[PDB]
């Protein structure tokens, strides 16, 4: 179908674990898009060549306004190219870095957008497993778009950057389901309000212990309603975390969204 010759390449949009993401334009249609470029040698060396097929198969079949589109893929002798929807306002990561913290209204609107995209995903037993600011993209209207389905799988799974967003069950290497994304949502809510993730540390070692123990504290400015929602999402036991319907009906969400 597609080949590299069909696109004009622009500036890089960001650094990837196995290559780079570039702005690109489809020559015939003038369609601006993001081209996720991955080196075959690097994928092979890490043994993630089939998981890349998983990212493609899962993302390509999701249709939701808060989920980044994957249009297709193609590959040559040395690279794999993923054809993605271009998110013109960039990452939530960069917005957080420039704004420091988000107010309750911005946070709760993003949580609602995430819960709606996640509800959709989980309805197909799809687990994202890599929900984090650098993977949360922004559309033309500033709407949140879940991206980077790189580590995505169908639930239940026991399949093997920082640990900041990963729940205890995945950090230990145990069986896990859709509840992993509910923990990550909790870590995101805290980060949006506070400016840093709740288990952030200098080392992977210190962060591992913090997640395992559920060792976190809130700054005094965090409201009672925000503490309630976060504390509920951050349960060591996946069974005890709420459904996404419950997150969406939380009084703090309904009062501050959208
Ligand atoms: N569709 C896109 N539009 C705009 N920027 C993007 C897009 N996809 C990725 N990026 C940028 O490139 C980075 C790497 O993309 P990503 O899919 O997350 O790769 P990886 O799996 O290596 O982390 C993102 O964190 C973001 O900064
Ligand atoms: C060598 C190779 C192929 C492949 O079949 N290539 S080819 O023999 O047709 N040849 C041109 C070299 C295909 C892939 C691949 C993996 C995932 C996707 Cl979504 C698409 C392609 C990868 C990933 C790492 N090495 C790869
Ligand atoms: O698209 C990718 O860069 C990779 C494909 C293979 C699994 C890991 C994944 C990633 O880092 O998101
Ligand atoms: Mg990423
Ligand atoms: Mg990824």
């Amino acid at each position: 179908q597609w080949a590299l010759e069909d696109f004009e390449i622009g500036r890089p949009l960001g650094k990837g674990k196995f290559g780079n993401v570039y702005l690109a334009r489809e020559k015939q249609s003038k369609f601006i898009l993001a081209l996720k470029v991955l080196f075959k040698a690097q994928l092979e060396k890490a043994g993630v060549e089939h998981q890349l097929r998983r990212e493609v198969e899962i993302q390509s079949h999701l249709r939701h306004p808060n989920i980044l589109r994957l249009y297709g893929y193609f590959h040559d002798a040395t690279r794999v190219y993923l054809i993605l929807e271009y998110a013109p306002l960039g990452t939530v990561y960069r917005e957080l870095q420039k704004l420091s913290k988000f107010d309750e209204q911005r946070t709760a609107t993003y949580i609602t957008e995430l819960a709606n995209a996640l509800s959709y995903c989980h309805s197909k037993r799809v687990i994202h497993r890599d929900i984090k600011p650098e993977n949360l993209l922004l559309g033309s209207a500033g709407e949140l778009k879940i991206a980077d389905f790189g580590w995505s799988v169908h639930a239940p799974s026991s399949r093997r950057g920082t640990l900041d967003y990963l729940p205890p069950e995945m950090i230990e290497g145990r069986m896990h389901d859709e509840k992993v994304d509910l923990w990550s949502l909790g870590v995101l809510c805290y980060e949006f309000l506070v400016g840093k993730p709740p288990f952030e540390a200098n080392t992977y070692q210190e962060t591992y212990k913090r997640i395992s123990r559920v060792e976190f504290t809130f700054p005094d400015f965090v409201t009672e309603g925000a503490r309630d929602l976060i504390s509920r999402l951050l349960k060591h036991n996946p069974s005890q975390r709420p459904m996404l319907r419950e997150v969406l009906e939380h009084p703090w969400i309904t009062a501050n969204s959208s």
